[PDB]
């Protein structure tokens, strides 16, 4: 089947060691638990959309190494097309090595790896899939130039663009904004992007407006527990969409659950209002927040209320 | 076809190595510039070196039923090591060593033993016929102490020479580890932990070695990085220093394991060399490993070494 949602972006393998204390320079320490997790903002977004029922295609680059083979199998296991998941001998699969002590303090070492080698030729080979999609989703864990090209290829075929500038970059190219039909980020990303302080939903509306003035059609800033705030060119007044309090268990990758869900709605429920989409998206993300383990916490359609999948 | 003359009961671990500009401070997320996966664990390293010199080896160990463990078995097989008693378990992940290295080669290392801790007495018992035909058993401390102790007893009772490497070392090690060791081999910092003494010299090491010898080892060897090693025996208790040639070290990681795996090779295949001789050859082989990167990848093959290392008494 033709994929409605195409995600051009990152896969990363989380390599997590639990220890009683963090090591000092020169020290070997014995930890008490290791585990592997599937991450990367692209793949996370793609998985959430897929689990809600989207036909997706993941365009990305991993290693020709075990991590990369295992990533491919995780995508397939989630019913994501891996036709343009490239494997390269030139770098390892992206990694995040995470050490956490008994106090919850951590050290993280990220090696973007093969994700940085995804390039223009790769995306051109994927032109069929990109052109026939309804939504293209991009972030900033691959080369910026590659994301920019993906956005451009989407615009030239009339595909809707959902851009998530995460992690944020202070001097982001002005074209990112003009190429973004929907531009979605969090509070600390907005601060980096605009130079402002965002300690309130009001402060966020002001940062959102700056971003909107740079040429995004729609700007959405996520606000953790506080839900999100939205503006558009047609409706420039910031509208706050709260989300009902829940007992958060692990909020890791909540933003990716949100974005993936938004991608799902944009592609499959185009006639919902934007306000409506963002409620459903907030809800789905809030579900992810109540279980551990990032992708493993992303709900499937069958475990969610049927109301999220009807009109009204 | 061929009987394994060297049996190694011990650890496999997957090395997960991130190169960075600086080591991360508490709470910090940093970006590194390179990631490598490697095959480690003191047992497997020892075994690989012996195998590459020509020994028929058998690796007794436990890894996960996971990708790391399937990859580890393929590494062993690729090095011509028997994996008949390399067990795989659903109950834990393959052991890991998560390593961050900065531009200066300083590091932080987090080891998670994982499946290596589940190697148990039933697993060893199945290996009894192999142990009984071996010439040398090699153990370390990266599996359960009790499992290593049982491997050493199973070796003794079959008349198989025991080569014990108490690494990582621990204060107040069971007295039986010494009495069950025909050859007991460790480095300077291990010797300090084991004896409570300070070893900042080859002379200091001889004194630590003597303590260790008094606890009942037949032969004690302490490795001394660039200084080579020092040896004592019950029959010859005077410490003998064996130096080794200044070479330009590129990466000394796993050099000790190269040294031990070579020694294991000699004990098994050249039993009539003098001990002094064995330790020159071993020093040399370990010194070659130090001139290339990547632990097992730096361990030389017999065909790439001077033919003089393979001649008899
Ligand atoms: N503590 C929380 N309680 C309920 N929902 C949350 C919480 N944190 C995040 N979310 C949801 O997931 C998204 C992730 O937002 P952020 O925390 O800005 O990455 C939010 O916009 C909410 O929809
Ligand atoms: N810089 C070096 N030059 C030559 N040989 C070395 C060097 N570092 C380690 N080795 C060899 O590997 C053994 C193990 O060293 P150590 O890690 O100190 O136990 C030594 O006994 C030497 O045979
Ligand atoms: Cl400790
Ligand atoms: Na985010
Ligand atoms: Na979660
Ligand atoms: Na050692
Ligand atoms: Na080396």
């Amino acid at each position: 089947e033709v994929a409605a949602v195409v995600v051009v972006g990152s896969c990363m393998t989380d390599l997590v060691s639990l220890t009683s204390r963090l090591p000092k320079t020169g020290e070997t320490i014995h930890g008490h638990k290791f585990f592997i997790g599937f991450g990367g903002k692209g793949a996370n977004q793609c998985v959430q959309a897929a689990r809600l029922g989207a036909m997706t295609s993941m365009v990305c680059k991993v290693g020709k190494d075990s991590f990369g083979n295992d990533y491919i199998e995780n995508l397939k296991q989630n019913d994501i097309s891996t036709e343009f998941t490239y494997q390269t001998k030139d770098a390892a699969t992206g990694t995040a090595s995470i050490i956490v002590n008994n106090e919850g303090q951590n050290i993280i070492v990220i090696v973007a790896g093969a994700n940085l080698l995804l390039n223009t030729e790769d995306l051109r080979a994927a032109a069929n899939v990109i052109s026939r999609a309804k939504v293209m989703v991009c972030q900033l864990e691959i080369t910026p130039a590659t994301s920019l090209e993906a956005l451009t290829m989407a615009r030239r075929s009339g595909v809707k663009t959902l851009f998530n500038p995460a992690p944020a970059i202070a001097d982001l190219d002005p074209q990112f904004y003009t190429l973004s039909d929907v531009f979605c980020c969090n509070e600390s990303e907005a601060e980096i992007l605009t130079g402002l302080t965002v300690g309130s939903a009001a402060d966020a509306g002001e940062a959102a407006l700056v971003l909107l003035k740079r040429g995004c059609q729609v700007v959405i800033i996520t606000l953790g527990a506080e839900g999100c705030v939205v503006l558009s060119q047609t409706e420039p007044e910031p509208k706050h969409i709260p989300t009902e309090k829940v007992k958060a268990v692990d909020t890791t990758g909540a933003g990716d659950s949100f974005v993936g869900a938004l991608a799902f709605y944009l592609a499959y429920y185009p006639n919902l209002s934007l306000e409506d989409m963002l409620n459903r998206s907030n809800f789905i993300a809030a579900v992810s927040v109540q279980a551990a383990g990032t992708q493993s916490s992303y709900p499937y359609k069958k475990d969610l209320p049927l109301t999220l999948f009807l009109e009204h």
